[PDB]
């Protein structure tokens, strides 16, 4: 029981300094009079930190709780927790020491404003559950405004990982990329993302599809935020709901809400349709009912099932591969993570990408990461 | 040598996984779905944080490397390899796990409202390296606008400490405290705070001295900026350079430069004088030189020379105390950790207070400031 | 639950090297061809192996699981986990890097000469759940042959506790030390040493009791093996059974069996009878019980009820101040532990002694062991 | 200067606890009497030592130091510093908890009535720097006796990467396995495992050379210690000096003494002949001067110079899936670890085999290991 494990470990992070007992000569060395000449040489020259402190291995975890899991807004205080959870998996597949930040600030300007001011301390960030809209201008104004590496899960890091698991899938699939016809559900963080690396990738006609229905320039109803897809997708200018986008679709990727794909429009799909219900903690459509309907491939956020697509196959690597490299994050950087997850396993229906605990894939992502620009 | 050992090393700052392997198991509990409940209890009640997550035994060490030691303002990428020595003092002494954060921001209303929303991260923050007079806003400010509790070094450390060698030297002196004429040479971050503790601990006629003289409200060229100090000091009225002050002075407290107090000036002094030249890293006047001049009593910042007066004495008890107790740091617990630590030894002209190897320091400092207001 | 939370962890003990990510550099020195240099200084004077290893801070906790807690002979296996949570409390309290050795050799004089080819990879020894009568020859042989410091919890260290526990009593029930009737029941690995100490200290009526009633030489049938007690204890001439030597008598020390003492054989003791029912699981008599029967202070082994009495208050100190002043453990600085724990706290009724999480208690037998002889 | 560095650090390594701070529930599930229940359990039954205990991932680095690095028989006191090197090296590339093990007895047959007594405490044995010809004695005794794995690298783990990179040459060299003449140099600890991996492997003229030339049955001159090895080689009944072994031979593989082998001799070996020149810290003969007088392919145990032979690349991986695996260590699991480390790199004359840092390699050999009988 999570509760109990909790209160029992008092946190799931720590530090640990290390040498083992400290005595007038250590001190000398690790402070005054001896750090003194590092500060020298750190204010000399600031990549000197990367030499002489932990810089080169540390990553803030910041979030302002304003998209907690699948919880909500709940806040700073409720998100502590789950952010010393990305912590612990940063140190567990990475070896990364990260430090969990949870702001008490909700205007976008502000949470900008205070990050920048962070750089000194960290070799890079990691945007972690900020809702969106938002979170898409604060990613994008870090990034540039920053030095350090600026990464955020949801959106890139889910991104990241469906590509890889689209490429595996198309390939069993044998269809032409070019030629293919994906729908998907749910244009949010994670939508947004995911539909331009469709795009980049080679993908050529994609359908959005939100709680209004197709998205279309023409019917602005279906425009509700600035959120510019509606002109990059839809070339057969479709229109109508979910059911209609389904029509002759090859692949559907849901990034929504539970239960709201019906069994029977799987039919009407072309041959072999790829189903990614990637909805937590209720998938778009059941797994088992989807290979009944007729899926030829079936793909879940959830554990419990085969195939599962989760950025934990992609934020521990890109991160340590990108603030080694002390570089920032590129598409070219985040496109060989895509083949480098991809490549690392022989595709196949019931495992069109490997599990999390395979570290076989964290170096070959970390590897590609770092090789990249 | 100092800098070879921190590349070796690379960081003086590492975290620690409770469990070894982690397994779907583990990452169940840890992380989500069971995350997903404490989220819900600390964002219901924010002081189960202190319960389920670290929050209990973390602190945050901050600069923004405005007064890195006697550098100056160096900078945050300068300041960072000073403060993981902090946060190195902190886990070694206090067993607290301290997290350096380098502000790459000057401006005091920024700084304060930056450290404002860090608050649902940290148990405690600790204010260090930040150059004076707008240390002392920063702090007030903070103290009172955050709920947990709020330290800088540099002033209150140094106070504590400095008091208590004041109070056994007192004591070895057998003067009356109401009765002693106490100068005070340098009116820095240390002295702003050195004043107000020995006037709270009972003194009535200190001095304070500076670059421009005796501090009088009277001579407006003494007080440079708003601190004030010359409104509850100087009681005789008294004006002119340091040699005036010293003239049948029971005790000099200098925190200013070194080798400016001459050896003659000493014989100036009433009886048995007591001298703290607690500069770095050259003391105001010879340790030697003064017992030859006629000194009972000599203290200096350095362990080159008997009685050391340095933070570490204060700073990991106090802070371990505060956080745990969760509440601000009081007068009165300050206080305590004064009474603590002087009667942490007996007194005696080379030994006036002990070292900061001597652990049961610590925790009679951890003690007082505990069961204190 | 216990055995909930040890399947979790995977263990109690893990391992942590100073450098957090290796490189050429590194290995160059910390093995060939660096670690070359020092190997030769260590074959040179073995003496140095304290300067460039951990044998400064190691500890082996070694058992044969032939007296594993209450449990009897359960074997090393079983033991294991036990040593393993002798190895926390050791990291914990005295920050000793304590590995847990678990021999799978019963005969006595193969343990012996298995531990002794041990010491080059020690800095001390802590003989921990090995039966009696055996325990004593391994523990004295031992000592003698082996350089580093030899220690056994539940023969002196148990003495030790108890020691400081009856000293403190002893001063709230206001009898004089030398006109005591102390009745110890139970004469094994701490029974034995209770005795000893009782005796040191100055108690001179003592009454030994166990399977046979009063241990008295004219009674051969009480004389089991050659441990010597009655020849030393019983003035009186005393002879039965337990109820028989609670008579008159002022003090009850129990390290038996639990339910064995009957709550009216208790007013058949002197005034204000103190009642340290140590066995574990189950005392003597029920805490509850004899508080009602008439106890004037009550003693045990759990953690349950209040005073509690165990070894923890006691081994991380002794061991540590030992093990640094590189010397055997003797009688005075066991002495000096009974004195140190005793006066670490204001004795009353309810707490004549401090809990083992009283850190100050672990500093002052640290303190007092360290400047014993 | 390794020497200032060990004296800086005061062990290389450290143990932890995972919890932070000991609280009266702490005990009461790692102690007493929570403990107990495990206690229990565990002695119920062996193996539920690897689910309550960190014995799934301890080993023991034994050694008695009789054949420390290239230093001798220095003693225990010697090879301390050197244990704790292999033992850093366990943490750092498998992750596992080594514990450094010197033992202050010399007489083989107690080492092995020792080290069977340890099998209570450990998941695996690592038996290091034990000189020959009793190593070879006390490693076969023991893996047959003990039931957790038993490998000693000097000999196994040599053999593993010496084939590994044989293995890869012989691709480059195209040649055929069953019809190349293998000349090996010093018949000793490694020597001897080589000699017969070889043969296991499909080699057939295997030549091994020693102090007294060619070993052949007939000249008992060459037959030093009962160490056989002139039984199962030598086919073509070939006799003499080195320099007479190396007539038409194809690979020479040298594990004996610097600068033996003369440049010239180069010349009358076979076409494209290999050069394993392993010995340290003076290879057999020079890598450059091998270049040189016309080696194809040449290999040394140093650093300083391309494809380096080292059993790094073996001994992470192979004890981490063997103690996990809870078998002994048999020719299967050795053979996938060569062809392991083999296919884990292309091969090319100036790259082999890959370098110790390579992570992929210990995730491919602690893989084959694994999966292996
Ligand atoms: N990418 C991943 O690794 C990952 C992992 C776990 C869960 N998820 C899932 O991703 C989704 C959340 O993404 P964000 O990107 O985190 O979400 P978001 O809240 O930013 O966007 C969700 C989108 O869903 C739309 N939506 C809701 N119901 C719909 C419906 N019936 N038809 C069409 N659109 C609908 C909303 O209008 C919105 O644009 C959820 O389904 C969540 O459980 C993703
Ligand atoms: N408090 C401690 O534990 C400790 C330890 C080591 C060194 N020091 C010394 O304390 C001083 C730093 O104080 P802060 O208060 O930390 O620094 P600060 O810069 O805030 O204040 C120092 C004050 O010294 C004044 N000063 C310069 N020359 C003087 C003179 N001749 N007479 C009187 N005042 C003069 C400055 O104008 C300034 O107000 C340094 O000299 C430093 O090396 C203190
Ligand atoms: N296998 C590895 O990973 C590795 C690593 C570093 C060094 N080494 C080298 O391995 C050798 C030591 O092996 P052990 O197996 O550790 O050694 P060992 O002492 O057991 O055997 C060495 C053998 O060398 C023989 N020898 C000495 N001079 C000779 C000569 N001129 N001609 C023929 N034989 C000669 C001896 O008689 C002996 O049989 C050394 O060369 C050592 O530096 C091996
Ligand atoms: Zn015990």
């Amino acid at each position: 029981d999570a509760l109990e494990l909790h209160r029992f470990l008092k946190g799931k992070i720590r530090t640990a300094l290390p040498v083992e007992k400290v005595d007038r000569e250590t001190l000398s060395l690790l402070y005054t009079p001896g750090v003194a000449d590092v500060a020298r040489a750190c204010a000399e020259d600031p990549e000197k930190t990367y030499v002489y402190t932990s810089r080169w291995n540390t990553v803030a975890v910041v979030s302002d709780g304003s998209a907690v899991l699948g919880l909500g807004n709940i806040g700073p205080y409720g998100a502590l927790p789950v952010m010393e959870g990305k912590a612990f998996l940063f140190k567990a597949f990475a070896d990364i020491d990260a430090f969990p930040i949870c702001l008490s600030e909700s205007e976008e300007e502000k949470i900008i404003s205070i990050v920048k001011s962070l750089e000194p301390s960290f070799g890079g960030i990691n945007l972690e559950d900020i809702g969106a809209p938002k979170c898409f201008r604060i990613l994008q104004r870090l990034s540039e405004e920053m030095n350090i590496p600026v990464f955020h899960d949801d959106q890139q890091g889910t991104a990241v990982v469906v590509s890889a698991a689209f490429l595996n899938a198309l390939k069993l699939t044998e269809k032409k990329i070019e030629e293919v016809k994906v729908v998907v559900n749910g244009i949010g963080a994670a939508g947004y993302n995911i539909v331009k690396f469709l795009l980049d990738l080679g993908v050529k006609n994609v359908v959005a599809v939100d709680r209004k229905g197709i998205l279309n320039e023409n019917d602005p109803e279906t425009c509700l935020n600035e959120y510019e897809i509606a002109r990059i997708t839809n070339p057969e200018r479709l229109s109508g709901d979910l059911e209609t986008a389904l029509e002759g679709a090859d692949f559907f990727i849901g990034v929504s809400r539970g239960n709201i794909l019906k069994p029977e429009w799987i039919k009407k799909m072309s041959r072999k349709p790829v189903i990614f219900a990637l909805a937590n903690p209720v998938p778009e459509i059941d797994p088992e009912l989807a290979r009944e309907a007729g899926a030829f491939i079936v793909a879940t956020g959830r554990s419990d099932h085969p195939n599962q697509v989760n950025n934990l196959l992609a934020f521990p690597g890109i991160m340590k591969g990108a603030v080694e490299k002390r570089s920032k994050i590129t598409k070219n950087m985040l496109l060989s993570a895509v083949e480098a997850i991809a490549r690392s396993c022989e595709p196949e229906p019931e495992r069109i990408i490997p599990e999390a605990f395979d570290m076989k894939v964290h170096l070959n992502v970390y590897t590609a990461v770092k090789g990249s620009a």
